[PDB]
């Protein structure tokens, strides 16, 4: 189990469900003797924007700058911006991760893009070896508190603005589950500017009451690495015994590896291998 | 036809293939006579964080400040901070929407994605009686080229990281066509830091043959809106008569629309549907 966590809320209003919404998780995880810490982006006036700024010490090659290269070589030789640095250690203490957040346009607003961007640096977050099964953070579990203006029907398999599986994925599977994260089951909230005070009040209550069993949850189903060949030479796809003995199967293994085949059910909304 | 073009590019560095991408762009375009505008976001020093500072009056309700609504009332009484509006200008002006960008983190750079949140505002580019197909911008086409880390076979449907398909999604579908845009295939340039220098000249001279018939292209396939119910109480899911006549087809309609079906192949990154 875990005894720390980290909740990155990413709001401008302190008077809004999503601050709530944190403030619930706080109150609730301290309850069962959690220990919290918060990364209120807005409250840290915190910066989104990856640049050469986010090196302190001597870039290796200021002619041509390769960011990617030059903060994972940062991280190595402690050249690294300060508040990168900070929320690196917030991270690396943390079990548990929540990000608290309102759905902007299908997607995670532009200031949390930038915290992933300038925190989940090479080595520290991802090892181009150990992908995803293997990543960093595999021992850490981390969850998606969402709240939209839409309403659920219309991000259904017959909603007009499409699946809502879909729209997790690249999130979920590419930022969080790559770096080794276990995603749990998304807390999605839909139009919550449509909703009485008093089914509010309970939304809170609902998000506080999963959350003194949400590290014994069962997470998300993603394919495991061990179906792929892993390396640049094999194009890193799906080994060839995997790629037979799964066309027997009615459904793809996932919203990214759907195969061609119809999409299982929630596969980033439920849990259930 | 199309003689105005907009190019957005989202990239710190003017010795980057980004860079270099949206010179050979705007090269090709005047050369068959274009009037070619650009948004340099990283040259122009952007500002990409929504807050009530992006409304320059005074606001309805101060205490309880709600980005969608104050921002749509400060378009239409035009009082929107001056930069926001200068890119609306921009936008209004264009035939043609070019996003060049280098994919981060599965999607869009901070940097980008702060600017959708900021410039595509109520009423101006998106209408909740006007989706999609009936958008303001539905006489406007838009198109991302994407230069990649990993190589395309990681995003083939058995490669680790998933179909490209469902990454293009949230984007070509949830921001570009929501707003009405005509999405045209998207130049996708997988691991151009592996690529070698001969290569790299004639993904620069395909990109510029290619817009010299950009126009005349048929778009990317999404389900129009006269298949759904665009009214609150049907929840803006597709009509009956409509979801029967699918029941018996083989595939789906697209990527957020696979309706638990097959989707059709490269919905996202190809067009002929
Ligand atoms: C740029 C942008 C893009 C967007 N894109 C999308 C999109 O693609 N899809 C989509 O579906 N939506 C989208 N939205 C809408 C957004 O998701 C919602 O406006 C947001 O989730 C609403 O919740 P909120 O907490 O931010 O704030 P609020 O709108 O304030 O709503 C919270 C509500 O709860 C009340 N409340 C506050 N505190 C409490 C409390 N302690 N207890 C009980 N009630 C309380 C408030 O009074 C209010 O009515 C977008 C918004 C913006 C600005
Ligand atoms: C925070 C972050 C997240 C990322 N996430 C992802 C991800 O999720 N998925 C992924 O696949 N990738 C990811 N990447 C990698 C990114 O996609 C690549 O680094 C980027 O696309 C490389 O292209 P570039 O144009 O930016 O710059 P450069 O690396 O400079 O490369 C351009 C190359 O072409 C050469 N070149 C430059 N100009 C010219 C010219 N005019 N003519 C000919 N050759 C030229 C250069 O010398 C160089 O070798 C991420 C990077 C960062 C920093
Ligand atoms: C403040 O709420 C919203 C603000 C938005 O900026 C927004 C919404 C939606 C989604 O949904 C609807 C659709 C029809 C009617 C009402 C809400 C989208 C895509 N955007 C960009 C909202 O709800
Ligand atoms: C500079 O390049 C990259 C830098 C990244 O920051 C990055 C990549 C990828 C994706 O890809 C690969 C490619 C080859 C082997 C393993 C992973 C991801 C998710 N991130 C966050 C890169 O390629």
């Amino acid at each position: 189990v875990g005894r720390r966590a980290l909740i990155v809320l990413a709001h401008s209003e302190r008077t809004s469900f999503n601050y709530a919404m944190k403030e619930a998780a706080a109150a609730a995880l301290k309850k069962k003797g959690w220990e919290v810490v918060e990364s209120d982006l807005y409250a840290m006036n915190f910066n989104p924007i990856i640049s050469r700024k986010d090196i302190t010490g001597k870039l290796k090659d200021p002619a041509n700058f390769q960011y990617p290269a030059e903060s994972v070589l940062a991280y190595k030789e402690g050249h690294l911006s300060p508040d990168i640095v900070a929320e690196q250690k917030k991270l690396e203490a943390a079990d548990l991760v929540i990000f608290q957040f309102p759905l902007q346009w299908f997607g995670v607003p532009a200031i949390l893009k930038g915290w992933f961007e300038r925190v989940f640096i090479g080595e520290f977050a991802y090892t181009y070896a150990a992908m995803y099964d293997k990543g960093p953070f595999r021992s850490k579990k981390a969850v998606l508190s969402i709240t939209t203006g839409g309403s659920g029907s219309m991000y259904s398999l017959q909603g007009i603005h499409g699946d809502m599986n879909v729209i997790l994925w690249p999130i979920q599977s590419g930022i969080l589950h790559f770096c080794g994260f276990q995603v749990l089951e998304p807390q999605l909230t839909y139009s919550i500017g449509h909703t009485p005070a008093d089914a509010r009040i309970q939304i809170l209550e609902g998000w506080k009451k999963r959350l003194e069993n949400i590290w014994d949850e069962t997470p998300l189903y993603f394919a495991p690495s061990s179906l792929f060949d892993l390396n640049f030479q094999a194009g890193f796809l799906m080994k060839k015994e995997v790629q037979d003995e799964e066309k027997n199967k009615k459904f793809g293994l996932s919203v990214g590896h759907h195969l061609g085949k119809s999409i299982p059910t929630d596969n980033q909304i439920k849990a259930r291998k």
